[PDB]
């Protein structure tokens, strides 16, 4: 069921890590977007995949991109594990109501309550130009990121 | 509405930190249960009331007392905050379905989809013998919480 390429990327307004208010159409005409959903704050595969994004931050947030990461804690988890791991990059709680914007991509674990390791690229006019989704247990080629987003330079 | 003095207390099962099986009914017979809703891990009035739990645990969890903290966040969540904050009391993870065990106890927030701070003394037959519920940003009297228990013994 997850969103595939050429869909409009549903727009969203959440909470990042210090309550602000972040929606995807504020970045139209500026920046293509890397939406990171992943399953939980304090996991060790969670943790591994947001670390490399933090390593390599200079690829995924610059002149031309954005990255978002995106799971259903709230944001006063996301602003203990950002700051304790020093994620600079907004964490963006789909809390309450719980896993709806995941869900709204088609990468929401019904069973379990959490998203699975979606990954989308979505362009400067809104549309999905990348799509991926990988199961909790699973860990994603962060090249497959890098080499998208190049694509939309 | 909370739950009433007289009432029997819901069942439940849930995960504690260590992703271990709490259900309440495992204490019947054997001892009173102090339930301590909250909100949310690593919030400043939830950090202050569960310290002060800590600080005086054996007052709560004993040969005639068991103490159990619930909240709407995952395992993993509260494993980090109990490993930092020293708890080593059970706190379970009223995290999927979103506030079940909450809204059957009457003091779940369906505004911001997080426990009020409700607080249950359940005897050892099962019945409710102590109720109240607070506002999240309200803070607890814990002589209420020991007073109650000591009636029981």
């Amino acid at each position: 069921s997850m969103l595939n390429v050429g869909a409009t990327a549903p727009d969203f307004t959440l909470r990042d890590q210090n309550q602000q208010l972040v929606t995807l159409r504020g970045y139209r005409g500026a920046k293509n977007v890397l939406l990171v959903f992943h399953p939980l704050a304090f996991t060790g595969i969670c943790q591994g995949e947001l670390d490399q994004l933090r390593d390599h931050l200079p690829e995924f947030e610059n002149d031309d991109s954005a990255a978002l990461a995106i799971s259903v804690g709230p944001p006063p988890t996301h602003k203990i594990w950002a700051t304790q791991s020093g994620f600079t990059f907004p964490l963006l709680s789909d809390f309450w109501p719980h896993g709806a914007v995941s869900q709204a991509y088609g990468v929401f674990n019904e069973q379990a309550g959490i998203a699975n390791r979606g990954t989308f690229v979505v362009d400067r006019s809104g549309i999905i130009r990348f799509a991926e989704m990988k199961q909790p247990g699973e860990v994603r080629d962060q090249r497959l990121w890098t080499d998208a987003l190049a694509a939309l330079t």
